[PDB]
């Protein structure tokens, strides 16, 4: 009966533990990474596991720095970050602006980015029990003041997370765009060529130019994944400036499905309630597959962790490390 | 005075005499796939000769020589003697060419397919079409695809007299552009370099591309022009170019963020734009032709100086021949 819930516990501790030193590389704890080009609607993606408006959206380079987001179930709902302990968030849009404004201290407001995570916990009684990984998104040209290589440190900063074993990879594609242009999918066969770990999501179908759709890409025909594509349809900008909410951009993509002539036969598979249904499964079968791996990955930070004590506020720091670690080893040993 | 008319016997004499070595002026064509490369490239003519379309279409580069003339008609190098009248039966031999070389379903050549366009309305100058770039290979496409393309395109961009449109549709952040990310690579200063911007008419409600066409985004020295071209289903159903022409004029002149620039959109505008570009860029830089063909000339002259028994030997003569005649005309110039 084993199940996300069963490492929760071990999970929340690691988390606050490692990324609280900047050590958040070092974990390969299970969590699902978006990749994919700018703008191409990952953040959106992200935002509807929470079901409120929270994330920093929009067109051109918004997110620029990783958010490690734990999604924890909980009976009350409210969040909190790493970075200013004690101060919960009850209201969704001051989360928004506090992603925002902490992006702005360390990146600015001149398009630049940053490998350093903002890691935010939300707990929330209708929310999986997961952690979701937002990545700026792969360019090709820098603008404005940004530096000459920066495709290149969006993509370092893109493979950290996603070379680690336990990251399900969630390849997000516009349908505005030939597949065959696909950032997300090149990155994705790189890293992962069988496809064991990658769930293909494409966006923006509402977008699509009169006269074509993406039924060959939905079917599984055009570029085959092991794991398939699902389809989905979040937010215009102008439904952003119109604050329409959550709840009416879901129905809108429903009954987009239902009377697209090319989708209707495939509408049971497509839509965000079931790709958050279907992330959630793989996840699951993922690390319960690879739970002796996870086990033996802790067995070998600990080891890690100990040499590094003898060496020796640093000293709490890892301390704080150990212990997770010793009671993860613990935890861990118990789940069948 | 000088024009790319003054071009013509020159080009024309050279061309059929050489079948690259010629850097002859051109304009070539750089975006990602289905960027909207053939459709832009098409409105030259207007006689949906160029086979366009989602997914990979274009598959070899078409070296296509427009000339002005009284009668419209066309001419394949590989189909010696047969001058097409059906502009039908053209865009199906560039699709059976395309096959015939390729020999695949989706992959590619860089055999460039000859073709010379006569038509009363056509201005007097060489395109290159070319496919668009890529990243993952999908059907048959051998998984090393994107360099076999981007291969292909840079034996024409990094040509000195090869202007470059570099085509981005503007449903795609410009920062994903392909096309600015190659013409920056082999030209960094810009001075060959075009700016187009496609489907404007497809930005997602609640934004614009003002910031790139008024040159602010990523400024280009040549600046960008925004086009719109015909839908998938307005190709499906043969809209003409008189009616997708006047639907960009209406769409440039009632949209709020490009009304104000309305005098430098579209495809009437990007034309004379091109045109004159290409028309100045030879014109500082004739010398330097006179001087590659000379080259040539003064190379092949000692071969065929020893000439004297008896179709290689007939095509070296051809090719001193077009090049001494060609050396003659420019010095008018
Ligand atoms: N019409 C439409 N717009 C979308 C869709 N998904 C995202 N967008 C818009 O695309 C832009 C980029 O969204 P964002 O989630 O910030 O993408 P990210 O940069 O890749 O995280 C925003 O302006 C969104 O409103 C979609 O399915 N349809
Ligand atoms: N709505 C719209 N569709 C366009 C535009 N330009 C091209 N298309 C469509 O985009 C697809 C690609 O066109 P194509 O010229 O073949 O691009 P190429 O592969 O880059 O040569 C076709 O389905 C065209 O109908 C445009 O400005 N607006
Ligand atoms: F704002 Al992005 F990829 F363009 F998250
Ligand atoms: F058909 Al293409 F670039 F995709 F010419
Ligand atoms: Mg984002
Ligand atoms: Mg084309
Ligand atoms: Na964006
Ligand atoms: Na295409």
């Amino acid at each position: 009966e084993f199940s996300m819930e069963d490492l929760i516990p071990l999970v929340n501790r690691l988390q606050d533990a490692f990324s609280a030193i900047g050590q958040n590389a070092d974990l390969d704890l299970p969590q699902i990474a978006v990749v994919g080009g700018q703008s191409a609607g990952k953040s959106s993606v992200l935002e509807n596991f929470v079901g409120r408006d929270f994330l920093p959206r929009g067109s051109g380079i918004v997110t620029r720095r990783p958010l490690v987001l734990q999604l924890v179930n909980a009976t009350t709902e409210y969040a909190e970050f790493l970075h200013c302990k004690g101060k919960k968030f009850t209201d969704f849009e001051e989360v928004r602006l506090e992603i925002e404004a902490e992006t702005d201290r360390v990146t600015g407001t001149n398009k630049g980015i940053s490998p350093v995570p903002i890691n935010l916990r939300v707990y929330s009684p209708h929310v999986l029990n997961l952690t979701l990984v937002d990545l700026p998104g792969m360019t090709k040209v820098p603008v404005g003041d940004q530096p000459p290589d920066i495709e290149f440190q969006i993509r370092d900063m893109l493979m950290q997370f996603v070379t680690k074993e336990n990251c399900l990879i969630l390849a997000v594609s516009p349908a505005n765009s030939d597949l065959a242009n696909s950032d997300a999918l090149k990155v994705a066969k790189e890293v992962d060529p069988q496809g064991q770990r990658t769930i293909g999501v494409i966006t923006k179908l509402d977008l699509m130019d009169e006269g074509t759709d993406a039924r060959d890409v939905l079917e599984n025909k055009l570029l085959p994944l092991r794991r398939g594509y699902i389809g989905v349809v979040n937010r215009s900008q102008k439904d952003i400036d119109g604050k329409k909410d959550i709840t009416a951009a879901l129905a809108a993509e429903r009954k987009f499905f239902l009377s697209h002539p090319s989708y209707r036969h495939l509408a049971d598979r497509m839509g965000t309630p079931y790709l958050q249904k279907v992330l959630n499964q793989q996840l699951t079968n993922h690390i319960r597959d690879t739970l002796p791996g996870l086990r033996n990955k802790l067995q070998s930070q600990l080891l890690s962790i100990e040499k590094e004590v003898e060496e020796y506020s640093r000293v709490d720091e890892m301390l704080r490390m150990y212990h997770a670690l010793k009671e993860a080893l613990s935890i861990i040993g118990n789940i069948n």
